[PDB]
């Protein structure tokens, strides 16, 4: 199931996974006059510099399909369910991969950016697909055999040395 813990409100990596996704979501829309904030955790920092060769890899499709059927979040599902699964043994890989390509697919639709007065100029677009398409990878991953390995693997901390982080920190 995509939910379950032992923990109410002392979730260990619920909200850290939750929070790291849509995080990559709003970068990733980060207005083409504007450029996005920096990580919030090691995840996120390392995930931002290994993800990012994903897309600019592979993004040279998916773009394709954000404003081709508009079915970015159909995609986004998709993806996850043929990378990822709940009897596969996913990899490190495949992690980093659903946060690249969901985020590749996030699509806008604003009116007259031109005028860009702070840095949260962007329709709601983003935050109504932000949702759903981080619903789905996030509750993905932070399934119970999904969880269950990601963290049986070291974590997302196990990533930042699989992928050897930029940063000094974790």
């Amino acid at each position: 199931g995509p939910l379950g813990s032992m923990a109410d409100s002392q979730d260990p990596l619920h909200e850290r996974t939750r929070r790291l996704l849509s995080d990559y979501i709003f970068f990733c829309a980060r207005e083409p006059d504007t450029p996005e904030p920096p990580p919030t955790s090691v995840e996120a920092a390392l995930l931002r510099s290994v993800t990012r060769q994903i897309q600019q890899e592979h993004q040279e499709f998916f773009s394709s399909f954000c404003e081709s059927r508009g079915n970015r979040l159909e995609l986004v599902k998709q993806m996850a369910d043929k990378l990822l699964s709940k009897d596969q043994d996913f990899s490190w890989s495949q992690l980093v991969m659903l946060l690249a390509f969901a985020g590749t697919l996030m699509n806008q639709g604003p009116y007259m950016a031109v005028k860009q007065k702070r840095d949260l100029g962007n329709r709601v677009i983003v935050t109504r697909d932000c949702c759903l398409i981080v619903n789905f990878l996030y509750n993905l991953l932070m399934g119970r055999r999904h969880r269950a390995r990601l963290e049986a693997l070291g974590g997302w901390d196990g990533f930042c040395r699989f992928f050897k982080n930029p940063l000094p920190l974790g």
